């Protein structure tokens, strides 16, 4: 009492009632299981099912850290198209001997309290940026009401280089705590349909394995990278042969059944 099923749909499978010892060739679309090529996600096992796909992940903090990071760039490495009500040939000679002169001092600090909130978080950066104009408790207070925005603030090389490294260095965590956190938003599997799982942990999708490795992406490259990797195995193509080894039903009404070749 051995059947051999094709499946390319989820209403096939259940209404084939596979049995142990039953041969599955099976192909679709579906989305790779979180808890490894993918990492976060494992393409050895493959959620099958037609309620269609969570939406992409949103972070207000990610949005915050790139912000903050590119208002600081944005000061660090000013364009020649530029606006200034400061001189032009004065900001020639601040560019040639390696100098920064902050616009919006303001700015950097909102922008770094905005995201840093808790009083623990980066505190090395809210350090050194009190020295280059107090405590950090009252200096954003001064540039809550906006009084730091006709300050200029200076920089001597090798501080502006220290604080673009202290900026990105601050910044990278809070990217890599979101994109973590967002792929778990995404372990919410719908009730029924199938966990399809491969007995060897081959994967059974047949995408290009990515090069660089998603936790070792740069700081200000990971939230991206990641969207692309849930866009495309959240609805990828799929197929999955073998002999059925294992197979059970989910307290949440899923099947799980493990294959092996």
């Amino acid at each position: 009492s051995a059947q051999t099923i094709e499946a390319t749909s989820v209403k096939q499978l259940a209404d084939a009632g596979v049995r142990v010892g039953d041969t599955l060739r099976i192909s679709g679309t579906g989305m790779c299981n979180i808890r490894s090529p993918f990492l976060p996600f494992d393409c050895s096992q493959i959620i099958w099912n037609d309620a269609r796909s969570l939406p992409l992940p949103e972070s207000e903090l990610v949005n915050k850290a790139t912000a903050l990071t590119e208002a600081v760039n944005r000061q660090l490495h000013p364009k020649p198209e530029d606006e200034s009500r400061v001189s032009a040939s004065l900001r020639s000679a601040i560019q040639k001997s390696g100098m920064v002169l902050l616009d919006d001092f303001g700015d950097i600090v909102l922008k770094t309290a905005d995201l840093c909130s808790a009083k623990d978080d980066c505190v090395r950066l809210k350090n050194a940026l009190v020295n280059l104009g107090k405590d950090w408790d009252a200096l954003v207070k001064r540039a809550n009401a906006g009084k730091l925005d006709g300050v200029n603030v200076l920089l001597r090389p090798v501080s502006a280089e220290s604080l673009d490294n202290l900026v990105a260095t601050s910044t990278a965590p809070f990217i890599t705590h979101e994109t973590a956190r967002a792929a778990q938003s995404l372990n919410s599997p719908a009730p029924g349909g199938f966990l399809i799982v491969s007995d060897e942990g081959s994967d059974f999708v047949d995408q290009p394995w990515p090069s660089a490795s998603l936790y070792d992406y740069p700081p200000q490259e990971q939230w991206n990278a990641f969207q692309k990797l849930a866009q495309m195995l959240m609805h990828t193509p799929f197929n999955a042969e073998g002999i059925v080894t294992k197979i059970f039903t989910d307290a949440n009404g899923t099947q799980h059944i493990g294959l092996h070749p």
